């Protein structure tokens, strides 16, 4: 039999707690990319990322090295991969892997290029930035990284050109929540202390959200939570029922920021613009209840001076909404 | 004794580590099929879908070959799995397997064809849609792919024919969520760069759901939170009490829309038909709370043009209603 | 020594990836029971069900025979689980089993008959029936079953006589939230296609809740959101806040539902009969705000008529309320 | 070299797959106890409890004696522990024990005392009592069991005096949410058939719950929603918003419960006592909504009579009041 | 070939269950520090912690000696770690550690000076204190401890100095939730009883947390539900409406403590000290309802006196707001 020979040849004396190689002084060069697959879910509040990555790896192991003459000229390989070496690389940023499958096998070459694909899902952490809620750019950080083995021992290196990971869209999942724009690759040489260093390659991708279910969802109940008082404020301001129509809104706009606040997470570089907009027009509502308040003690055992001293608070009004959307546009003008 | 005599002679010398054949440029061909058991749970706002499937395999291995002869005339035989090759296959849109029990012993026939079954529950990622609510069909698609050999290695293909699978409703529990019309198999040939290329089958499977839960609970109340204020536009528009009877629902719809936005997924495509409608209900009632305050104003120190002006008010109402009852119908000629 | 010494003599060449038997055309049967011990959740929205199990096998395996003399009188012995083998079975309606805590011991005897105990708690899926939800009646399954062998490998039988399992209440944990009334096996022979059949035993085991906890906390809420408009309506329906006294329980009573229907699952076998009744008051009490606001368009500038039109609407209460003392008292009789 | 040449003595031939003892009619007996270091969460709906236990065992294996003498005096000793024996002891009220972490070592000594240290994390299932509610005791049972083994293989015994396991504050984690006053040890002699006894020893931990947090958040709450009416009866009962001022109580009171009926588990011994109280509270108000609403009927076209009819409605209430101030102290007097 | 030779001549006879030392008397002293990177999340209600610690040990080995002549001069050296001895460290306060992944090699040395690097990720459980919930400081205690071993077989000490462990700010993730002051280590012996004694060296981690997001998101809504009221008192209370407009705060401000309540643990060494002022404003304003009532009961067939026997109530308000500045500012002088 041809193939079974090939690795009783081969994996007679390997021993795989070796990190292989003929001369020591030589780095053992790993050579990486990926392939992004989807962006699962981005939880905000938990300073989380699910990412779905194809990945592969390749490394020159000259200790796996035969000569496709004496085996009919295979050139090709399956080796299990607990029965070979395998460099120690993780990720810096993980939560939990414990839901990548164990892909059991490797290729190997003639030449010992030892060619290794895997798959594998990473709740990772990076800090994503949440100044423009429903237009936002996020730029996230995968570090991959020998977690133990210096630069003498492996070096860390692309497999292809790095222009091609950067606008590679072959397979991705779109029409689920985000769209990225590209993956950027870049070396960095990490030292932590003297006398260490240690290879590390990160993986600047960028991402950005499709605000178009915010849209109807989300800001567009913004619109007719801040043009319901406007008109609201045409009929004139000594009904009596005016504090009734106009309390009512304002603990009622309560549990509108309290939800989102449960939702948005503690980063106090700032609260979302989007999300500060609506505390502010709640910090110019109340103040108009203080206004239809003290024309009723007013009016009281002047009636067309109250009736212009708050003519002058609805100026209040389109000063803030007509500032209200420049501050989209200029987020409309960002993606 | 007589059968463990065989499986001294048969795993005396087999290298598990081999992809086995005795000519390498013969591809081994691993044979499949589904029996889709149940559908666990359709989150529409995680962009999952968990399943479980029966499973089965065979593939020809011709290294365990014997003779019914010489051993009282066995032709089916159990082997431990992880004393045996197994090929690599897994899926291209898992979230997390880890659910799924392992199996521990395959059949094995004379001629060498190994069989080996076991369940695979599977929380799958898959681009549902959402654009017609309660009436969805769900178009998901399950991929089952050699995680890393090739076309030269493996090859993929089905078990039985391919109409037989499509109507298999042998084992299904109905009486759940969801109920499925048919399993679409469809091999393709998949190669994501040059001098690769790699064994692919989908499974098309598609969906829909029963509506009857939420026809009552859903939008039955969706019924008379817009008949609520037709019978509440007939009184005239000079009470006082209008807006305390008609702002209580404004802000009380807001959170209608908000467990139902919360509820349903960030994609792009679209909000749910059954959701832009009560959004635009809200869109219309908003208007009317300007016609019910704009008379007051005017009732102030025309009063039968107020009844007019407003009258042409509720025919918006029933254009917009006696436009609803068709895009029903429109989804009950769908499924 | 004595022990130990046995276990070198029948170990010494037991290999464990054989199906042990010396004939090999019987069967070697596996014998089982349950003893059921406690119910642990029943989360009706997802449609599974958590379950704790007492559990016992025991086959004739004819490789383990020794006789108790040459050994000092040893009848019994136990030996490590995977060092022998052990039958494939699991069960068909799991949904994770990685929360059973592996035993690694089993026992012998001298005649072979090897006897293994473990516990296992499944997460199961079963269709629970949600039709009349204080009282339900759950007739759930659980079906033990070889996953890979058939009925010329293995077969399955109980342990002890079917009547001692069907009122077994030696160990349970009452107090609680269930109770069960018996647990029912039944054989089945189970084969899906043809030249194939697997041996399946099923377990019908049926609970029944207890209703008192929802007896003051669910319906007894339900009383008293049924009596507050019964003396609501006995003021004149002219009083002008009648539509204020009426409207805020109708979208306060859109929550009622909308909370129980996300607590309550999506099967189209029909909303509970408990949730269909308070949809229904919702139905009647929402023609009433018809006729209080029909009666202010009439008082406008025939009051003793407005006064008994809708009296005749009051019989339309105590029609639905002593239809509805009837339902529940047919499900007090179920019980 | 000393030390590794008493392992290489010790296990060359020790047959980990055999109870070890020279007699075997003798019982390997046993021996533990706990150090109950913290209560991690009560979730009472779930019905479960985390508890972290320290823990420890020993008993005496005879093939594990040597002499100090030629290994130069070593009587202590670390022995990996999935190269010897391990009982197969486990606790029969677990959910998932896959929290613990495996501690790889023992030590032995010159008899065979062999020694075990592990920690242990059950989220463990007891019946909790939700009687009195912010003052419950709770008695939790552990119960540790050989799972497998019987009476003539091995015994548990205790490590100690169960007078030092009952007070034993050495290390425990107070102000968290609990506060325990003892441990109880207990063996019991287990027998669910004939020929069967099964080695149980049992561990009644009771633990009392620290009040002060509901103390300010739960009840106090309690106190100004029982007032609020109180002074909310003392204007005189025809204002005509007096059912305004009423109804917003009363279904708004419906979700004070139903928060907590959904936070509150199913068991059906009771409600808890501080449960029933503020539903009887809305058993009693709801009749005065019948009383306000009487008389405003009567008044129409007997007026001091309505104020004395209602006054003795007002006796209602500090019948009550003066009933459940009794309620508490006879509460505060339980702990 | 060189480095494998190295590995044979090694690991030929190196027995992994052994305490690895020459004489026993001496204990092999391991040594650690920590390189705190991230705080993933801090909540509160279920009092753990989740911790990202990037983490360091060596300890003397005199097993693994060689010399640097005869192998070419190496002098570090890869080795997988299941194949040597490992410390049985772990942590005192865990939750779970099965979230970091298993790092398969460490270095050695020439002097034996075995180095080993992980990750480690800990949900831990540490009191937390909740006293001043938006300007917190927190002592969290990490204890990493031998569990097994003793003071004769191992001792903890620290890598580098202490000084440098105290300002370690090299890896940090800032812009997240929290931030740190200083990692204090200190030493400490522990001995549960007699003849026993234990490694132990903790370390206090100290963090503080941003406030800004709860600065606009938290405390700024209780600015203006404290303002509201105010203005709010300034209509004369005869109205007539101020108890609609007034209750309809009061159990409105119950679902404001009742989401925080259910947010913040049940500790019982105090409610916050944000949280004890908004109750206590509840105790402030309900006390005004009775006085907005006693007047309007007054007021009926000393009106003057009315005006000022409630502007005594006025002056509650800023006794307590006036109050309640200082309380900020002494906590703002606190971090
Ligand atoms: C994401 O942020 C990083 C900063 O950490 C950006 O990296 C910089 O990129 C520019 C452009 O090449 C360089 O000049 C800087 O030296 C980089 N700084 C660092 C610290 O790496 C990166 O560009 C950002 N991503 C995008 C898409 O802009
Ligand atoms: C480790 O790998 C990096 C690249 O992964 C090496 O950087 C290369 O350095 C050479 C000369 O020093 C340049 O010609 C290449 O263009 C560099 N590559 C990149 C991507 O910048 C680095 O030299 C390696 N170090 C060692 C010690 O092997
Ligand atoms: C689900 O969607 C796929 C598209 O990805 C549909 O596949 C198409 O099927 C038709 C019918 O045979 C072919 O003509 C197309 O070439 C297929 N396209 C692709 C990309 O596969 C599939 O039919 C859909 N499912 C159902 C039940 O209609
Ligand atoms: C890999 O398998 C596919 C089917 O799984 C093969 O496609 C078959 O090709 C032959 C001739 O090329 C046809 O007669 C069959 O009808 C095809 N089957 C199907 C289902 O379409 C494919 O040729 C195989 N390729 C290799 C290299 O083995
Ligand atoms: C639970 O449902 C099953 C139906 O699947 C019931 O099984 C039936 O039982 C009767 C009584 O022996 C038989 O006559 C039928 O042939 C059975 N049918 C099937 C399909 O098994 C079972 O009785 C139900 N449980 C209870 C307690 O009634
Ligand atoms: C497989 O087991 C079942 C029972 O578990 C066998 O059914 C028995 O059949 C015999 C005669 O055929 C009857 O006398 C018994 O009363 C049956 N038992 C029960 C519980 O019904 C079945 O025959 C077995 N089949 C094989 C091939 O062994
Ligand atoms: C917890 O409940 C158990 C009951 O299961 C109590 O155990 C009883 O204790 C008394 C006092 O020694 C004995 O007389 C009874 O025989 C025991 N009964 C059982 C069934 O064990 C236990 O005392 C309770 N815990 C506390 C602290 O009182
Ligand atoms: C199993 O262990 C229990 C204790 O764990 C034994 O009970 C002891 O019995 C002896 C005499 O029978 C008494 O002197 C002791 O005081 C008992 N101990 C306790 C704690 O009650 C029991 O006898 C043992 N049984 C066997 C068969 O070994
Ligand atoms: C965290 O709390 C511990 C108390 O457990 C503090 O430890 C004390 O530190 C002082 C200063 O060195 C010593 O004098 C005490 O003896 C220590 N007591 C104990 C029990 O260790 C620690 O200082 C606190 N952290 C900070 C940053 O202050
Ligand atoms: C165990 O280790 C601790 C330190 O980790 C030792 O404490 C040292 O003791 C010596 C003399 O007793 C002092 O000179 C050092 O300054 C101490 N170090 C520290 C950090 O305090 C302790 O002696 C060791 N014990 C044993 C038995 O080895
Ligand atoms: C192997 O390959 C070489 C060159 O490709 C060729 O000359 C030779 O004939 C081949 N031999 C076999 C057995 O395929
Ligand atoms: C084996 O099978 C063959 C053909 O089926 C038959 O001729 C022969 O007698 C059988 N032998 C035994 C021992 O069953
Ligand atoms: N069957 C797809 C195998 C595969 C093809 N290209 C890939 C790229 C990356 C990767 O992880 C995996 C792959
Ligand atoms: N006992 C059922 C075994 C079985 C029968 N038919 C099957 C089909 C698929 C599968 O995964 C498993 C099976
Ligand atoms: N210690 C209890 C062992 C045991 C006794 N009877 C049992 C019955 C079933 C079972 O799984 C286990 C048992
Ligand atoms: N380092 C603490 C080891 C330890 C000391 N005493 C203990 C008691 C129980 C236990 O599980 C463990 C221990
Ligand atoms: N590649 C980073 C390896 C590393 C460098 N310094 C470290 C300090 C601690 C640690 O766990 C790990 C490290």
């Amino acid at each position: 039999p041809a193939l079974l020979r090939l690795s009783d040849h081969l994996l007679a004396n390997y021993k795989k707690g070796v990190r292989p190689v003929r001369d020591w002084r030589k780095p053992t060069t790993v050579s990486i990319d990926v392939i992004m697959y989807a962006i699962l879910n981005v939880d905000e509040k938990n300073q989380v990322l699910t990412t779905y990555i194809w990945y592969r790896q390749y490394w020159t192991d000259e200790f796996l090295q035969w000569t496709p003459e004496d085996f009919d000229n295979v050139t090709k390989l399956s080796i299990p991969t607990d029965s070979i070496w395998v460099p120690d690389i993780l990720i810096n940023e993980f939560v939990d892997v414990g839901k990548s499958p164990n892909i059991p096998y490797v290729y190997v070459h003639h030449r010992g290029e030892v060619q290794n694909y895997k798959p594998l899902q990473l709740v990772t952490a990076c800090s994503l930035d949440i100044y423009n809620f429903p237009f936002d750019v996020q730029n996230c950080s995968l570090t991959f990284t020998s977690w133990l083995h210096t630069i003498q021992d492996i070096n860390i290196t692309l497999w292809r050109s790095p222009e091609e990971v950067r606008s590679d869209k072959s397979i991705f999942i779109n029409q689920g929540e985000w769209e990225l724009l590209e993956v950027f690759p870049q070396f960095k040489e990490f030292s932590i202390d003297i006398s260490n260093s240690y290879a590390e390659m990160k993986f600047y991708v960028i991402i950005r959200r499709r605000p178009l279910f915010y849209a109807v969802s989300l800001l567009l109940p913004s619109i007719f939570l801040m043009v319901v008082d406007i008109v609201g404020f045409c009929l004139p301001p000594d009904s009596g029922e005016r504090v009734s129509f106009k309390i009512t809104l304002l603990l009622g706009y309560s549990v509108f920021l309290i939800i989102v606040s449960d939702t948005l997470p503690a980063t106090a570089i700032g609260t979302p613009l989007i999300g500060v907009y609506f505390v502010v027009c709640m910090a110019l509502l109340v103040i108009s209840l203080a206004e239809t308040i003290f024309i009723v003690r007013l009016v009281h055992k002047w009636l067309r001076v109250g009736y212009v001293l708050d003519r002058l608070l609805f100026r209040i009004y389109l000063l803030a909404v007509l500032a209200y959307s420049i501050t989209l546009v200029t987020l409309w003008s960002i993606w």
